[PDB]
């Protein structure tokens, strides 16, 4: 029968085993618990699958060298502004948690010893300053913290100045041969959506903003810094509002009534800055993604099922009351092959429903209750939908109703297939599992005997869509009424395998024939005890519920105007 | 005083932007649109007295 074969791949097990086993390999990315040789001292945490990075973009992101100033509680506060202007900002670097701020502009006084300054708690464990530590070819401004005051209210603005061409330290002659120079001379502009420290469209330039005007500040910042010891200085030279642009790039005089009244009392003053500094660690000290792999265990078993029996007087053979063995074989075949497959499919549907919920994916390895080694390769996913054919069908003439219904159903099922393909990342799993050969998804179609004429091609240009291979399965069962069950399968495979939907663990068994004495009567008996069990691995299946096909065909419905309103009160 | 082997890659790369012309479109409600039927926006014009 097609249905059991399509959803559950049959497998023969030699009776010398109690089941079969699957040993799986899982490559992992993570950090901590450092090394394996004398491991530990940072302890074990959650592994992350590398395939998760093919769909997520944060687990694989790291920074391990950036020199972010850290507030020591001693004299270190000198190089940072007073915390009464801007509180410290907590950032994550490696395993360290600490505090940073914006350095203070210095004109004629002390420089700043970056290497002395850039000591994070990880480095203090190692024994402070290392002679080979050196600064990279790049030092660039991260942010410029300016103060804009209008009438007495002070508001701070963090301007993203990075990625700017003029904001790169440049090599220069004179003094030494390891000197880098910053000559930052340009005009920075604040738009009409200029965000403050966090959110909002400000409140001192709002009158300027609504009119449709952006301000531009001309700034010349110069600084010098040495890539041998980490000494250097930087000071601001020019900072003032000069130009105000219109809705075009055409200069607007600051003497016109609106802007002149609006710009009265504005003063702009800088207080801080930030640098991105990299340390080309030549003797190397860094630690990164510790690449490891683990092996997982899972076992399969095979049960016993109650038998079928024959009774007949043991003095002569009869084909009348007891037919030949064919009848017993037929009873066994139907029992094992149709009812149990339907039961397993429906129970799997119900359990997936209860466990996962509707329309929400789950991260890889986050559902340990589901059955199957299959969840090692894709996200779990479940979905459900209903189609009310009478309520959501569009017709134009009665002669095209069959084609209309076919188009509607195929469009809905096809779209469900696309969204499942997007969310589960199945195709990437196929590409990873099989190298060089790239198979295309094959959809399982389980449906009863009333629908398939409305799914098979008579109009339209697809059955399940372009790019898919489909197999239609029809059964006479009553529970599969008004139901279609979608699932992804593999038709070229013949072994247990996690991308597989399900496997039919099958062992052949035979009969026994003898005479039995049961309360002083004699009759030969034929006994058949079957041995098998169904297992499912792949945790993805789609089911669409179809209702009210009778009324739509029976009763005319077409179109139904969403009128548009030029009437009283609207 | 822990002894092991190390493998290192310290990449050198960067992304730069030249052309200041780029457009984006947000697409929304596709699946509601394919799931529910939509039929016409007809402008009733007031031969029923309203003007």
């Amino acid at each position: 029968h097609e249905f059991a074969e399509l959803f559950y791949r049959t497998y023969i097990v030699t009776p010398d085993q109690a089941g079969f086993q699957l040993s799986i390999r899982r490559n992992l990315v993570w950090e901590g618990w450092t090394g394996e040789g004398l491991s530990g001292e940072k302890q074990e945490i959650s592994k992350r699958n590398i395939l998760q990075g093919l769909l997520d973009y944060t687990t694989l992101e790291t920074n391990s060298t950036e020199l972010i100033p850290v507030i020591q509680s001693g004299e270190n506060d000198e190089q940072f502004i007073d915390p009464s202007v801007l509180p410290a900002q907590t950032v994550k670097q490696g395993k360290d948690t600490f505090d940073t701020n914006f350095l203070k502009f210095s004109e004629n006084g002390e420089g700043f010893n970056l290497l002395m300054l850039a000591q994070t708690p990880s480095r203090l464990k190692k024994g402070s300053m290392t002679f080979t530590d050196s600064l990279d070819s790049r030092i660039a401004l991260k942010q410029l913290l300016i103060s804009v005051t209008k009438g007495g209210t002070t508001e701070l603005f963090a301007l993203d100045v990075n990625r700017d061409q003029y904001a790169a330290y440049t090599a220069t002659r004179e003094y030494n041969f390891r000197l880098m120079q910053l000559k930052f001379h340009t005009s920075l502009g604040l738009g009409e959506e200029s965000t403050t420290v966090a959110g909002a469209e400000s409140a001192l330039l709002k009158d300027l903003f609504d009119l449709g005007y952006r301000i531009e500040l001309d700034v010349k910042v110069d600084g010098e810094m040495n890539v041998e010891n980490g000494n250097g200085d930087t000071s601001l030279r020019a900072l003032r509002l000069a130009r105000v642009f219109d809705k075009e790039g055409k200069e607007i005089a600051l003497t016109d009534s609106r802007v002149s009244a609006a710009l009265s009392g504005l003063t702009v003053t800088g207080v801080g800055y930030s640098l991105e500094a990299r340390l080309t660690n030549i003797n190397q000290l860094e630690m990164g993604l510790l690449i490891d792999s683990d092996v997982q265990k899972q076992g399969f078993m095979i049960p016993t099922l109650p038998p079928l029996v024959i009774v007949k007087p043991a003095m002569v053979e009869d084909d009348k009351t007891y037919p030949r063995l064919e009848a017993l074989t037929t009873a066994y075949r139907i029992q094992q092959m149709r009812n149990n497959a339907v039961t397993t499919l429906l129970n799997r549907a119900d359990t997936l429903k209860s466990y996962l919920g509707v329309g929400v994916p789950h991260p890889i390895e986050s559902n340990l209750g589901l059955e199957g080694v299959g969840q090692y390769y894709v996200r779990p996913y479940y979905n459900e939908a209903t189609i009310d054919v009478l309520n959501d069908l569009n017709n134009l003439t009665s002669a095209a109703k069959q084609t209309d219904i076919q188009g509607l159903i195929v469009s809905k099922i096809n779209e469900m297939v696309y969204t499942a393909d997007q969310l589960t990342g199945y195709t990437a799993a196929l590409e990873a599992a099989f190298s060089g050969r790239s198979p295309k998804p094959h959809v399982a179609i389980g449906t009863d005997m009333r629908l398939p004429q409305y799914i098979q091609i008579n109009g339209d240009d697809r059955t399940v869509g372009i790019g898919y291979d489909y197999t239609i399965a029809r059964i006479s069962d009553l529970r599969m009424k008004d139901k279609i069950v979608m699932t992804f399968i593999l038709p070229n495979e013949s072994e247990p395998h996690p991308l597989q939907h399900g496997v039919l663990g099958f062992i052949p068994e035979y009969l026994v024939d003898f005479n039995m004495i049961r309360n002083q009567r004699i009759g030969r008996e034929i006994r058949l005890t079957p041995r098998y069990r169904y297992f499912n691995f792949l945790p993805i299946m789609l089911v669409i519920n179809v209702i009210n096909l009778e009324e739509a065909i029976a009763q005319r419905t077409a179109l139904d105007v969403n009128e548009t309103q030029v009437t009283p009160a609207s």
